[PDB]
């Protein structure tokens, strides 16, 4: 069975219980709610439909709330009509939100546009369609020279490569969306356009104020500032979402692949979950099969070591959502099965024990590593070494059981209680057999914390089923 | 400087001496002549233009002749008009080349179509646009059920996934093209649609009969039969071209990435040159920049270990040929510079010596490995270990000097003579300094064959410049 | 502190409670009783003297009893006087124990001497001092040609290389010593002249018939036959005594050092205890300090990997027993401290124990705490020569004493161990009480959880 | 064949051409002349006898000459009779060489005895048999308290641990021996009681003044001062003689074995030859075979990594010189054959030579052929203890003889080597001629190409 986890964006085509059950069967592990669209009633029934399928089937899944985030956009044009911009012309942005645009000027939504930009900077409009160079900044105007021909429509995204943008961490609507996330008890929040550590702290504080302190934060890295501050962002976050498409608009194209590989490797080492996202199987919005190129990108992303891969429009609104999940699962299984363990700063007890446990499992052809865990840390510490064995993670914590669904190669199981180390061994052997993942005579390695506070893994034990 | 080599398909936009000089400056190493197009006079002046630039500038390059190859194609339709085929309809192919086609039947160019196919096989038409299933074979007819809607035009390619096709190794025109290659003294022949070892032998025999015995054969692997017979094809060939696009039409999509990775690794181990080709920077036929996806695929292909990457329409006919070469070179340099040596069957002398030479170079921070070579074997034997050092390959053989241009990280240099091992050391130290790749005080490792027949590398020597 | 253990043969000068306490202070770990001097009352009192010292001082020690093997000896000579034998003369052995010997013939203690020997066999007398070749066998006489000049004394050992001697492993004459050992509850029996596995089984069956099934058998390898059969002897034994001096009588001199090294290595791999003995510090029977040569041999024996070194006359009969123990301990400490772990290992026990040593090394753990019933887990950890001391907790009193012989093990008898978590609690306590580790130190704790005795499957890392 | 080299001290029983040829046959590689017996005519004839055997038989050997060092000795006693000294008595040393000694006072050979000593220093007599403490110094007298009972004989060595003796490295009395060595063209000088690097330089300057600049200096480490200064002594020397018996007089007994092991290891790393000497097979001065203990010490010395082992009285004065050489060679062969390469190495020479050994091992090469002028490249390959024999081709006759001392090296003098390719041609020929390799075998060939002597930079693999 595959080890890499699949995040599916769920939308109108895929939100029914019937469709969700088929998506789970096909390999979906996590539902993404994209809050760039839909209202609270719609997202609420989506959440309930998934939870209904879970309780009826006993299948497990996690729920991830992806925020819209703050943004810079252009605004309206005369008559609603596109205008044609020409290489070499002068073009001006104004922060006066009342201005209606034309072929010479358009308003932007961001009051700080003049402050943050500098003469010589690049302005990109509409997913990089039209590039411009700032030639002067005067009052509420950023005056530019257009670099290539293109048609400007209304309400288009603006990207400022290499610029530290003083947008707030959270749009006002994002703040209400997070409260909804707390009300609904989602498992993860993916926070958009994270640029610096203080952005993460603000999200953490907002969740804490509404009872969401146990919701894990996945920071979306989308531009050069976020990459520059990656280490501090990761330290403050519970995980990372690699937004390849945004990066390709914002940094030199030849760097994007190494930004992805670096972020995945650092997440692995930090024992934090990483999702790779955008431009995965986009061709399947319209087509029943992906391209060779897309399949190869997915496979290489898995070989890079990602915990999870994410479907966007393909699973939410496209014509072939089940086919997209299925072929994604096929690629995952085919790629996961040729990956090997990775068995490589003063040494901490948890890492010594977990690395040794994986080494022992490999030396003894153990099909399963059973881990006792409260918050998920010990399960993620074992996964760091990419064990051949499946990780059966026993927890009494319902939130942890859902969150571990996102971690590569982990099968979480909720248990009523674990009263002692020896009880853990007895129970874990029972559930190992019940799971069908191991059989009489198989070796299992069992990892837990004994006589220590939650958050430290210190014991490894070898049992025959 | 980059180590990965760039093959550029040269066409009308890029065949002038002026453009070729700029392509070389931008990182082109090898000219591909695609003999699916153009006549002998055109290819001849292309060859002469490159050779003129080489002699005027002293720059070096190789010339590769890519054959059209045999193929199965559909033929003509009533009035020259496209026909619309519908999912579920019956559709029939006939091997009667006189038949004019319609929405129910079309002729194919291949007399063996009925013989090679079986009930239940898949027929794909026009680069996989329209898929069909064989339901019966009767006389000169292959009767099918169409699997998806699509428009059939005239003269479209046909692919038969998983089928061993009895086309000859060489189309009649290919046979005359190879004679032209011998007349012109090209450095490489890339042979299309290689399915089995006997295909390679036929090409080898045709070249030998026209004085081309020193022309190296790169076999193009395009379908499942060729993959099945890969080991014997590689053994008989001088190198491999991985044709990703053809593979994506012919084998399960999730296997294509591993077919590429496997073929590259086996070529490396065999000390034979590998080119990765098709669907590289195709978006730059129309656009001045590539996509994120394309750049990531190129980088991962280099990380896989390919000797060379190939541009097709982007460099031959597209709008931005110089831009395509430049960004390709940028990706190569950025990716090459983060790759490490790979310092891993009874042991042969050549491999023991060459591996040890690379290990010694690495231990001593040597910027250059100087190799004496007649046919190129010792240079390729060192390159197998992906040395950090540049390989300066001294040869008296003009063909070898050109052929080594395709090998990763090799700088060939033609020398008048090498009379002894000690003379090799004196000359190699001189040319090391002349090359600008090493300076006084640098260590160089010098590899050669002493008192042995050509084809064996047995000596490694460490010198300070 | 040293890790190599010291076995001291106890004799007249050293059997008092006062002298035994000083020997323990100086580094003695195991008392050997050689059952060729004194009667059972003497031996019983020696045992009691040690046990009094142990209970008074709280110090721990083991008791090793030597059981006699199938040896052949020559007997008495005219007037008690040595005689000179010359190369080429005829010399005759007789099995008539009433004959008093001279320069032409001597008696031997073994009635089967004529039966077991054949024309052409070699007879060696007095640890190979005098070699002879059998030329004829007639009646009760074995007639020989002397091969080299030498002086024959009284009551000398006889070696028959290449001859399988038909005596049993344990003669009825010598079985009472083993029954006495069972009655006294000794920890080890060291069986002399073990030749083959069936000898070991014979001793094992004798012990099991007298309540001694938990007594460990150390097989003494002293002659070529035993060396030839070493692998099967080790498999059947609990441990080995390398008696290099005796072994050297029958095999080529250049082979003896490698016989020692090979036997120690196989014992280590088998997780079975090995004692190296004979010609250790013999010069200290008469002198207050050893020779350079002796100290170097001892050190190299430790570097070979021996669990224990043994003093014989130096501690039993000599003039400087305390000095011998002290310098031996000094050599042990100086050599032990430059030895490193050997971290090459599959079985679960070996995987867990090897990994536990690796983890201890990576985390600078001063101590590995092991729960053990029969001692196997402690010996399984010791196989990798950990830098850390092994604190071995057991409820089994026999095990606690036997582990005293194992390199680098500190045994501790505990009342009970009720669960894995209880073991971690108790072990942290005793680690601190022992003074072998302090607050903040890492200890690695090794045990069997939900498995029968004999399998070690759990390793756990704790901060004191 | 063995790889460890044997140095034999040659004396009266062994100096004839007949006996020397037999010693070479039995495994002798180097003749040591101890310049304390006989006059120059005797020594010259011994040298000539060996060189006659060499030219007649084509066999090769080296000649090592011992130069005398700053030793102190006691002198004569009344009637030649031993005297008994008792713990606690007063005993007096005098620098008056005319005094004949008794139980109260003896003369010493050294006039500076009173100057160099201080109240409280320890004086050791006769290899530490009798220890004393200085209580006063008055006039020409050093007055002491005897620390232990012992019998004083005539002409005994004196050791002053912790005192730097003010004698020069080479007294004018002892410089003629070194000039004689230069005249005779010996291969090595072994300098006694080297204490510090300036002693080595003093010997080097003396040799350079008499045409002996190409003679190699082996520094003998015999006392605590030399051990303390070992690193600088080795740097200045061409090699080391570990004289464990003498060294053991002044340092703690448990340290001597590690002093030997450490010195051998440092010599190996420095690519400098090391001889282990004293108390090797001394029992064979009187007996036709050695002891187990002696054979084991020799074997462990070889396993430590020594280039050579040395016989002293066993080959010079004893009754069984040929038997001593033979059993030594047997021990060498038996121990050498179980030793493995040590493939840890940056400098170009070390990279190339270590890699050449690795390549030879990977390709099962029986031979590494080295071109060498001064011997450095051959010694650089030997550092890694290759399984392959080292065939060392040189045009330098002194080098050819000196390499005889290096472990596992077969030197061969050749007329000339004109190029790297010529070396490969000649080396393949001589490999086949030598019988050390056969057609089809792989040989690895190591040399310097386009560099000055002293740098090895080329490794080449050939099939014979």
């Amino acid at each position: 069975m595959k080890k890499t986890k699949i995040v599916c964006t769920i939308g109108p085509k895929t939100e029914s219980e019937e469709m969700l059950a088929k998506m789970l069967d096909a390999g979906m592990n996590v539902m993404r709610l994209n809050f760039s669209h839909g209202d609270y009633a719609e997202h609420g029934q989506r959440i309930q439909n998934l939870r209904n399928v879970m309780s009826k089937t006993g299948k497990t899944a996690a729920i991830l709330l992806d925020t819209k985030g703050p943004e810079i956009r252009t605004m309206k044009l005369e008559g609603g009509n596109d205008v044609s911009l020409k290489a070499g012309q002068t073009f001006t942005f104004t922060t006066d939100k009342s201005v209606i645009g034309n072929s010479e000027m358009v308003a932007v939504t961001y009051e700080g546009f003049t402050t943050d930009l500098s003469v010589g900077n690049t302005v990109l409009v509409d997913d990089g369609l039209i590039g411009m160079e700032v030639t002067a900044i005067e009052g509420n105007k950023v005056i530019c020279k257009v670099l290539n021909n293109g048609d400007l429509g209304e309400n288009k995204g603006v990207n400022l490569p290499g610029v530290s943008i003083a947008l707030p961490a959270l749009a006002e609507k994002d703040k209400q969306d997070l409260i909804f996330g707390c009300e609904q008890g989602v498992d993860f929040v993916a926070a958009s356009f994270i640029r610096k550590r203080s952005d993460v702290i603000e999200i953490r504080e907002h969740l804490k104020a509404h009872g969401g302190e146990n919701i894990h934060i996945i920071s979306k890295i989308e531009n050069q500032e976020g990459l520059n501050n990656f280490d501090e962002i990761l330290e403050a976050s519970d995980g990372i979402m690699v937004a390849r498409g945004d990066l390709g608009v914002e940094i030199p194209v030849e760097e994007v692949i190494f930004a992805q590989k670096m972020m995945i490797e650092k997440c692995i080492r930090a024992r934090k979950v990483v999702i790779t996202a955008t431009q995965m199987l986009d061709s399947m919005i319209k087509n029943p099969r992906p391209t060779r190129a897309e399949a190869g990108d997915v496979a290489n992303t898995i070989l890079d070591g990602t915990d999870a891969v994410m479907l966007s429009g393909e699973s939410a609104k496209g014509k072939y959502p089940l086919e997209a999940v299925s072929i994604m699962a096929t690629i995952c299984e085919r790629t996961d099965r040729v990956m090997n363990s990775r068995l490589e700063r003063k040494l901490r007890i948890t890492e010594a024990v977990c690395r040794g446990a994986v080494e022992t499992a490999e030396k003894l052809d153990a099909p399963l590593i059973v881990v006792a865990t409260q918050g998920g840390k010990s399960a993620r510490a074992v996964r760091k070494y990419f064990p051949d064995a499946t990780i059966l993670a026993l927890t009494t914590n319902e939130k942890t059981a859902h969150q571990l669904v996102l971690s590569k190669g982990v099968v979480p199981q909720l248990v009523k209680e674990i009263t002692s180390t020896d009880d853990f061994y007895r129970l874990g052997k029972e559930l190992a057999l019940q799971s069908g993942l191991a059989h009489k005579g198989d070796v299992v390695v069992m990892v837990s914390g004994a006589l220590v506070p939650s958050g430290t893994t210190n014991t490894a034990s070898v049992h025959v089923l």
